[PDB]
């Protein structure tokens, strides 16, 4: 179901942190995962998810059906193009509350297009369930380029406005969470 990496043009298009930019009708989810008991990690998995159900649900389906074992722990990290929608966000926090051997860190390139108060709550329900929510910065984009993109060993070229858009996004995110 999931992919290993994505085409460089899909990365630069869906992961540009232009807070308000339509054309991104899909939601992409880069993930990395560490499976571990009570010592060091005994395995790991990374990959990419696209919308085809949202990309969030395509993860939880694949994850539960193929990976989740009751006597093992999971350190999951998400890099999403759009921040998770209210419906998926609630279904993740419900998963998080029932599965304590899973910890999630969500980094998003963007929040939402409109100021939906609905969406700010799902982002809060997530945080209340122990999940870590943050806005992707230069280092996160750089990390996704090197790990989830067929980059052909080309450097990550940051776009104009990266830091400025992240700054406006991290501001709005912090107000949501507190
Ligand atoms: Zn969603």
């Amino acid at each position: 179901n999931p992919m290993e990496a994505m085409d460089p043009h899909i990365f630069y298009f869906h992961f540009k942190n232009l807070r308000k930019a339509y054309g991104r009708n899909e939601s992409w989810l880069c993930f990395t995962m560490e499976v571990v008991k009570h010592h060091s990690p005994v395995s790991w998995k990374r990959g990419v998810f696209r919308n085809q159900r949202h990309a969030e649900r395509c993860f939880l389906s694949w994850f539960a059906d193929d990976i989740l074992s009751p006597n093992t722990n999971y350190e999951v990290t998400w890099y999403t193009s759009w921040s998770p929608c209210p419906e998926c966000a609630g279904e993740v926090a419900e998963f998080l509350a029932r599965h304590s051997n899973v910890n999630l860190t969500i980094k998003t390139a963007r929040l939402y297009y409109f100021d939906d108060t609905d969406a700010a709550e799902g982002l809060r329900s997530l945080s209340q369930e122990g999940a870590s929510v943050e806005i992707m910065g230069y280092k996160d984009f750089k990390y996704c380029w090197e790990n989830f993109v067929y980059n052909d060993d080309e450097p990550f070229k940051p776009w104009d406005g990266l830091d400025y858009n992240f700054l406006d996004l991290d501001s709005k995110l912090q107000e949501i969470l507190e």
